[PDB]
Formats: structure tokens, sequence, C-alpha cells
């Protein structure tokens, strides 16, 4: 199966997309209500928005890719009064990036994400989306590096 | 329609999307790994609980005054024989007299005994009992859902 | 026939119903997310273990006196090259002589070296090692199961 979904509890779901090489945590944080098919589909759409934002910034498949990487971590849904989501993403730049190259990657990425995630508007799920972007630096050529290392999800599990 | 996950050999989460239910399957006494039969059993007890519910009243209709009968956990004892303890919540609105509460419990207990086939060997040769926890909630609140995660704390 | 769940990106439970097995897959050294190849690798090591089991004796035979060889965990190291550590349990009848244990232990170790392709690159280009834990249980006790949940505590 291309996507493997698991309930750790009614309101905490792991979603591993093999085909696209992504991993996200789904949380129904505010209400603690059980995740439904709609919530998971919403999460899949935001996972797609992030990999599409990544594709706009540069192809992360090419060998020697110099970054940045934009990676989804968690979609936290607030379904108490209205339908809202907070998407947590990591921006990963190379340890060898200069002050300006970082400020540049950060602004470009935020622009792409505001568009792809439909920030501050209601989307095709009638969900209004916001995001938070954590910044990381890593030696991108290191054998120790993977854009979705398990460590990067500790906040959410 | 149904998503099943093994948190450990003996602890399984079962999310039924179609019927909007969630149950924890636990093989409590022995700690033996859950097999397809145990999952089938859990699914059939989930069906029994929602059947009991519909017998008390449709929980789909807006305005539904309650009460809610919700499955939480199916604990299987497969040591010598095949037994199951089904943990359910009976959820009553906070605006309900004590006469109404006990009256709703009794009506609940009676529907569960029939639907879960309590004290008899069922289609899976399983002998079933249940334990029912009483909760009161403002059914109309935006912060209420019959299967809120907090209701599962004791089984996860 | 197989149920796979991600507890985290690098920790997967795998329940094989048809062959009655359970294993924890972890990408220990790197913490990298498990991919389809890693899971397929785990399934191959699970198969190696049950083939080793059939070598030592049909565990599906009634009154099966033992021993049991059971997979617990496959820990993948994919940092520089592709390697796997397979954690297994050897379970002997609690009433066996020192020499009968010794014989069981060396026969399982040999069948496993072969079945898990120890020290050589396998069909997934992975180089495997294993680690064996010794157990004894009353194999006829109703409280006994080769894959009891207690046996995976080190890994979950």
């Amino acid at each position: 199966e291309s996507v493997n979904t698991s309930f750790l509890s009614p309101s905490l779901v792991t979603i591993r997309d093999f085909d696209n090489g992504q991993f996200a945590v789904l949380r129904i944080g505010r209400t603690g209500f059980p995740a439904d098919k709609g919530d998971i589909d919403l999460c899949l759409d935001k996972m797609k928005g992030v990999r599409d934002a990544q594709q706009s910034i540069g192809d992360d498949t090419e060998f020697g890719f110099k970054g940045p990487h934009i990676r989804i971590r968690c979609v936290d849904i607030d379904d108490k009064h209205t339908y809202n989501a907070m998407v947590y993403v990591d921006l990963i730049v190379g340890t060898g990036a200069s002050e300006v190259e970082r400020e540049t990657a950060e602004e470009l990425a935020k622009e792409k994400l505001r568009a792809a995630l439909q920030v501050d508007i209601a989307d095709e799920h009638s969900c209004v989306t916001q995001f938070e972007m954590k910044l990381r630096e890593e030696l991108l050529s290191s054998d120790s590096f993977h854009p979705d290392k398990d460590e990067y999800y500790k906040d959410f599990l």
C-alpha cells in the first residue's frame, strides 16, 4: 500500500507515504476528537502542498541537491468551533549557507508555503490553514542526514 | 473502512470509520498476540454496542437528547477458554435527573445484555460480559464528542 | 495477512497472521524512516526464522516438545552500508538437561546463520547478524505462547 495510516490513539495518527517518501503526524489537538477520513484526507492534501512547495524551490531528488529542503512534520487540526489546521514544517538548509542565502531560502519557502497550504483562507476542505516553520542546518552530504530523520518528529509523538 | 494497528502484540487499536467508532483490543489475561479471530470478535462487539445504541435511539439526529452508549475496549481472556470483557461508557446529558439516569442505565444494561449476548457462548464461542462507566456531558457543546480521546485513557 | 503500523518514522510493528509471527522493525542507528525495502527485508528475516524453526521441528505439530525459535526484532543500520541485527528468542522446555539445551542452542545457531544469511550480503544487499536470547517455559502451560507480549518489552 502506498500510504500507511495508524491510530496511536483516537486523536493521534501516523501517516507514512511510501510513494512520495514523506511522514506526517496527524493530531486533533484542541478537541481530542477522533480523526476521521476527512481529517486524514486534509492531512494528505497538506502533505501534497509541502512537496509541491519543495518542487517549486528545487528538485530534491537530484544527486548533490544543495537544498533547501521543506519537510512536513505534523498537521494539528482544531475542529472545536470552526475547521482549522496548523501545519508544522521544517526548513533545512546546508551548514555551509551564508546569512543572506538563509534569509533568501526562508522567504522564498514561506512564499511557496503560503500559496501551497492556502494560508489564512478556507480550502477545499473548508479548512483555514496556518503554518509554523522550524529552521535547521545540516551537512546535506553527510551519511547521517535524512530530511525525515525520526528525531525531527519528537515534538509530535 | 476499518483501520487496525498493533501497538504491541496484545494491544491493538481499531478505528471503524464507516460507523464512527473506536475500540482498543486488549488480550489482557494472557498477553498472547491478537489474531484475526480476536479482531473479528472485537468488530462484532463494536457492532453489538452500536446496535444497542440504535435501540435506545438514533444518535445521528440533531438534538438527540441521549444517552450515548459507546464502546471503549474489548478485553479478551483466551487462557483456558474464550471470554471477553467489553468496556463501554454510558453518557448522559448533565441536564438529567437522578431518576432519569438510573432509568437510562437500566435501559442501556438491558439492550447490551441482548446485543452483546452476555453470559452465553456467541458465534465465536466467546462468552461475553460488560462493564459500564457513567459519564455526564453537555451533549450540545462544541467540545463534546462521544469518543473524545480522554475517554480511552485507561485502555491505552 | 500482514498488518504494519508506524509507531514513529523509524519504529514499525509487523504482525503476520498467516504465519503467526510478530516483529518490531527499527531503524536504530540512523533513525531514518522505514521504507518498503526495509519492511520487505524484515519480512524476509521473519521467513528465515520460521524456516529455521521447521528445520529444528514442526512447531505446528501437537504436543510439540520444542524448542521454539522466535523472531522479536530486526534492527537495521543503514548509515554507511546496509546491515541488520536480528534479535531472536530460543525457548526450550523447562525440563531439559544441560546437554539437551546445548544441543538445541547450537542447532538453532547453525540453522539461523544459514537462514538469515549471516555475514554475507543477502537478496536486499544487506549483511545480517543475529543475537539469541535463551528462555525456558513450561511448553504445555496454558499461560504459554511463543510470542507473548512480555517477550518484546526490550523493543517497544
